[PDB]
């Protein structure tokens, strides 16, 4: 509702406001618009101010991150934007600036943005089983996540992209360690371990305990990474097809190459509805349930849409199953 028309990469006041909430429609925007959103987040969170980030370096860095995301069906730049935009939403929803230092917020946001850089479109189990150059490089230890992190810091070592160039060395070392911990924590193999450790701390949680706070930040980046189904159905739904497209590409390849296949990626065994019912019930709901014990406001904003998505997928499954009753 402005008196003239602006270029798309100039975010409207309504977009800037919408960006603060998990209802934001991530599909609406092209890459250069998404880049403008991410830029706005760094200014709006006070990170440009508190870390003396050169504003032009911020943009060059974002452009370079974008260029180093691959065009996978799921693990692409739009996914990175989702994860970061959910993290941003969490900052406001949970009032994280009351609990976390600016350095922690910087770690959270930058890790979120960087956490899937240069993803090859085939997961760690493929890397390991196929004995790829990556699996060999990283000795079968979270090869993809180690790689994402190493690319992150290769980008940040280019002077014209170094958004940390005005932070003193000790600050840099603190941010580097935090980002490594958080990006490595996104390896889903470690999900049960990290949830257990967190739940231990949750027996008597202490915001001034640095170990407690490291685990909270790992849980937060983990929430955001797998958060799609928290979004409105019409935003969330198209992601599932993207996920399955990547899964099926891998499992087709594994069958062909003579490698082991996960039943959860097998296009013979797997459907949209079956994929999501399990993940929502047994991974997402329980995770957000534990978060909701620190941040009660999470139940209404995030657990509700998950209960809704679960129920809807259970309905879809009934129809899918009937439809297969017709095809023998
Ligand atoms: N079934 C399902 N899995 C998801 C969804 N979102 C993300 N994931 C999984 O969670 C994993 C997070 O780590 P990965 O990036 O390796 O791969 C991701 C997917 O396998 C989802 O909506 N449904
Ligand atoms: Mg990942
Ligand atoms: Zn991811």
């Amino acid at each position: 509702g402005s008196h003239m028309t602006y270029p798309k990469y100039l975010l409207s006041p309504e977009t800037i406001e919408a960006l603060r909430k998990p209802t934001f429609d991530v599909w609406l925007w092209e890459p250069n618009e998404m880049l403008s959103c991410l830029e706005h987040m760094y200014h709006d969170l006070g990170l440009v101010r508190d870390f003396s980030i050169n504003p032009v370096t911020l943009r060059r860095w974002l452009f370079c991150v974008h260029d180093n995301y691959r065009n996978n069906p799921f693990h692409n730049f739009r996914h990175c934007f989702c994860v970061a935009q959910m993290m941003y939403s969490m900052v406001w929803l949970c009032s994280l600036q009351e609990k976390f230092s600016q350095t922690d917020i910087l770690i959270l946001m930058t890790a979120a943005i960087c956490h899937d850089l240069d993803h090859p479109g085939y997961n760690n189990t493929y890397q390991i089983n196929a004995r790829t150059e990556l699996a060999v490089r990283y000795n079968d230890i979270s090869p993809l996540e180690n790689h994402h992190c190493a690319v992150a810091f290769q980008i940040l070592a280019e002077p014209e992209c170094n958004i940390f160039s005005n932070i003193p060395p000790d600050g840099f070392k603190q941010i580097r360690q935090g980002m490594i911990t958080l990006i490595l924590a996104t390896d889903m193999a470690r999900h049960a371990e990290i949830m257990d450790s967190f739940k231990e701390k949750m027996e008597n949680f202490d915001y001034s305990n640095e170990e407690h706070m490291t685990l909270l930040k790992m849980i937060l980046i983990k929430c955001c990474d797998i958060s799609n189904e928290v979004r409105p159905m019409e935003v969330a739904e198209p992601w599932v097809d993207c996920l399955l497209e990547e899964y099926f590409m891998q499992s087709d390849r594994e069958k062909s190459e003579g490698l082991p296949v996960a039943p959860f990626m097998d296009r013979d065994k797997v459907t949209k509805a079956t994929a999501q019912i399990g993940f929502i019930k047994f991974v997402l709901i329980p995770m957000f349930e534990t978060v909701t014990k620190l941040f009660p406001m999470v139940e209404e904003i995030m657990l509700q849409p998950l209960w809704e998505s679960r129920d809807r997928y259970e309905e879809l499954k009934r129809i899918d199953d009937a439809m297969k009753e017709l095809q023998k």
